[PDB]
């Protein structure tokens, strides 16, 4: 299984308690 | 299984308790 | 299993209690 | 299993209690 | 299992209690 | 198992109680 | 198991109670 | 098991109570 | 087991109570 | 004048001869 | 003058000769 | 004049002849 | 004039002849 | 004039003929 | 004029003919 | 004029004909 | 004029014909 | 004019025809 | 099967992601 | 099967990600 | 199977990630 | 199978990550 | 199988990560 | 299988990480 | 299998990490 | 198997980490 | 197996860490 | 005065007594 | 005065008594 | 006055009594 | 006056009584 | 006056009574 | 006046009565 | 006046009555 | 006046009545 | 006047009536 991604949060505000995963590939 | 994606949050406001995954590919 | 990703937080605000993973590949 | 990634936090604000992993590849 | 990554924190603010791992490859 | 990474902290602020590991490869 | 990495702290601020490991390879 | 790394602290600020290991290779 | 590393502290500030090991290779 | 933005390219394909500016604020 | 925006290209195809600006604020 | 931004290229493909500026603030 | 930004290239492909500037602030 | 930024290239591919500037602040 | 930045190249591939400047502050 | 930066090259590949400057501050 | 920086090359590959300057402060 | 820096080459590969200057302060 | 051809791209602009084949002769 | 051809790209602009084959003759 | 060809790139601009084959003759 | 060809890159710009083959003749 | 070719790169710019083969003749 | 070729790099710029083979003839 | 070739690098610039083989003839 | 070749490097610049083989003939 | 070759380095610059073999003939 | 052009002759037939100029710019 | 051009003759036939100039720039 | 060009003759046929100039720049 | 060029003759046929000049720059 | 060029003859046929000049720069 | 060039003859055929000059710089 | 060049003859055929000059610099 | 060059004859065939000068610098 | 050069004849065939001068510097 192949995964490809981009995860971008905010540009000015904060990031609190957040799961920013670019790509997930389970097995 | 192949996955491709882009996940973008806000540009000014915050991101709180959010799961921003670019791509998920389970097995 | 292959994973590729980019995870970017904020540009001005802080990052608090956040899991910024570029790519995850379980086994 | 292969993993590739980039994890970038903030540019101005702090990073507090955060797990910034560029790439994870379980076995 | 192969892992490759880059983990970058802040550029101005501090880094407190954070796990900045460039790449993790479990066995 | 092979691991490759880069871990960079802040450029102006301090680094306090932080685990900056360039690459981890368990056995 | 092979490990390769670079761990860089701050450029202006201090480093306090931090584990800066370039590469870890368990057995 | 092979390990290779570079660990660099600050350039202006101090280093206090910190474990700067270039490379660790357990057995 | 083979280990190779470089550990560099500060360039202006002091180094206090710090374990600067270039490379560790346990047996 | 204040500007805030996020510019994200592709997730799989390349980026060729492109001006990806997150935010522009002329004077 | 204030500007806020998000510009996202493709998710699979390439980006060629394109001006992806998140936000522009002239003076 | 204040500028804040994030510019992210591709996640798998290359970046060729591209001007990736996070934020521009002219004077 | 203040500028803040993040510029991230690819995660797998190369970067050729590209100007990756995190933030530009002219005078 | 103040500038703050982060510039990150690739994680697997090379970087050829590229100007990776974290922050530029002209006078 | 004040400048602060982080410039990181590749993690696996080479760096050829590239100008990696962490921060530039002209006068 | 003040400058602060971090410039990191590759972690596995070579560095050829490259200008890796942590911070530049002209006068 | 004040300059502060860190310049780190590769961790495994060579460094050929490269100008690795930690900080430059012209007059 | 004040300069402070750290310049570190490779950890395994050679250094050939390279100018590794920790800090330069012209007059 | 015989094939003869001439394929010419642009004279001023670039060529991006293009398959310029002078002649193709399948079997 | 016989093939004959000429493939010419640009005269001023670049060539990016392009397959310039003068002649192809499959079997 | 016989193949004959000429493949010419640019005259001023660069050539990035391009497959310039004068002639291909499969079997 | 016979192959004959000429592959010419640029005259002023660089050649990055390109496969310049004068002639290929598979078997 | 017979192969004949000429592969010429640039005349002013560099050649980076490129496979310049005059002629290839597989078996 | 017979191979004949000429591979010429640059005339002014450098050659970095490049495979310049005049002729290859596999068996 | 017979091979004949000429491989020429640069005339002014350097040659770094390059495999300049005049002719290769596998068995 | 017969091999014949000429491998010439630079005329002014250096040769670093390069494999200049005039002719290779495997068995 | 027969091999014949000429390997010539630079005429002005140095030769560092280079394998200059006139001809190699394995068995 | 600026000139840019491409001049291509035949692909199969000969070229006899012909002035093939890519670009002419008189003074 | 600036000139840029590409002049390509035939691919199969001969070139007899022909002036193939890539670019001419008189003074 | 500046000139840049590429002049390529035939790929199979001969070149007889021909003036193949890559670039001419009179004074 | 500046001149830059590439002049390439045939790939299979001969070159007889021909003036192959890469670049000419009169005074 | 500056001149830069590459002049390449044939790859299989002979060179008879030919003036192959890489670059000419009159005074 | 500066001159730089590369002149390469044939790879298989002979060179008879030919003036192969790499670079000429008159005075 | 400065001259730099490389002149290479054949790789298999002979060289008869030929003036192979690497660089000429008249006075 | 400065001259630098490399002159290489054949690799298999003879050299008869030939003037192989690496560099000439008249006065 | 300064001269530097390398003159190499054949590797297998003879050298008859030939003037092999590494460097000539007239007065």
């Amino acid at each position: 299984t192949t995964a490809a991604g981009v995860a971008v949060g905010s540009a000015v505000g904060h990031v609190m308690g957040s799961a920013l995963t670019g790509a997930f590939s389970g097995g």
